[PDB]
């Protein structure tokens, strides 16, 4: 499977941004699938443009987009991405949706047609903090899946696509109290397992949900 | 003169309470111009849909809010949106554990609150209390309520607005988890009267409270 694997640049004055760090660090083979990178602005009215050329001049089997969630503690696969855009601050072009549809003919959330517990259960088996997160937000990240998902629902029906979210690396938290944060090696090691868990094959349906 | 159907949730999970009931027992039975009724629901998937289904067949509310614990979260939580899913990580009250499920196999992939979710969440803040605005109320029964309720609203109710608070533990329930944050009960009631304040048939408010994760 030839898999592109996107991270984004960095935004809200960080100048690191640990999805485009872990993803620089990914072999470019892993098992049988074959990696290309490419790193995203953090921009909400470039990305799908972007994307949509890529898959123009090149064919990809899956697109796996990486992200920073910072403040979360583990590697998350994400479940569903939401039509709404909702910035909490502005994007690298100074520009803040706020409560803004993504595709107006697109429908209201597309679920991920990757294995996202199979790629999550791979996570807590190399003993790292892994959990299937429901909500990618509903900042570029989220935006970016909705796009995908649009995209498959549309355009490219065979297409397999997901998101994981990362933590912050640890640099990134000083005068932050009490933020969590995750060593780069282990977001690599925990990506590079969630890649290998990517197939055609049906999902594997533990015990993953959330439950308050 | 609304009429506002809140629900709260039986204890789960070895819990011998449940928030969410305690704090909607608790809530007066006029706040602002909403009449308010109250209702326990049971911690269960089969149940909820056919006791919402017959209590809104027979009687007429402008509006079902339903409160829900949501267990290690550390704010008061307005819910935007449900997920046509089920995914228990355990079993509900009845030992039933549906694993990866639709919903409503006719229903669309997700429901976005029709109340003001923004206008809840900031009379929240306005009160001095932790609240933020929501964008997953879980895959376990307090999403499928949610969801269910906003399917009745496609197809059945166009009229009713609909939503879902979720509320923190309680300290009695985090004895001996430290890492685990709680708020008290009185200021969750607190919360939910002022998140009800604000409810109205206006435009929602646009401020800046969404989430980049
Ligand atoms: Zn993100
Ligand atoms: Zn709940």
């Amino acid at each position: 499977m030839h898999i592109l694997v996107t991270g984004f640049a960095p935004f809200d004055n960080q100048n690191i941004n640990p999805s485009w760090e872990a993803v620089t660090q990914l072999e470019d083979i892993i098992g049988t699938h074959t990696i290309d990178k490419l790193k995203l602005p953090t921009s909400f009215k470039k990305v799908d443009n972007i994307i949509n050329k890529t898959l123009a001049s090149n064919h990809y089997d899956v697109v796996l987009a990486i992200g920073q969630a910072g403040g979360r503690n583990a590697i998350t696969p994400e479940r569903v991405a939401i039509n709404i855009d909702d910035a909490r601050i502005p994007d690298n072009d100074d520009f803040q949706p706020i409560d803004q549809a993504i595709h107006l003919d697109g429908a209201p959330a597309y679920f991920s047609n990757l294995p996202v517990k199979a790629m999550t259960q791979s996570i807590i088996n190399q003993g790292l903090p892994g959990a299937l997160s429901n909500s990618a937000g509903t900042f570029v990240c989220n935006h970016t899946l909705y796009h995908l998902g649009y995209l498959q629902d549309k355009h490219y029906p065979h297409l397999r696509f997901g998101f994981i979210h990362v933590p912050y690396i640890p640099e990134q938290v000083i005068g932050k109290p009490d933020t969590p944060s995750m060593p780069l090696e282990k977001i690599v090691a925990g990506l590079t397992a969630a890649i290998e868990a990517i197939s055609n094959d049906e999902d594997l349906h533990l015990a993953l949900g959330t439950t308050e």
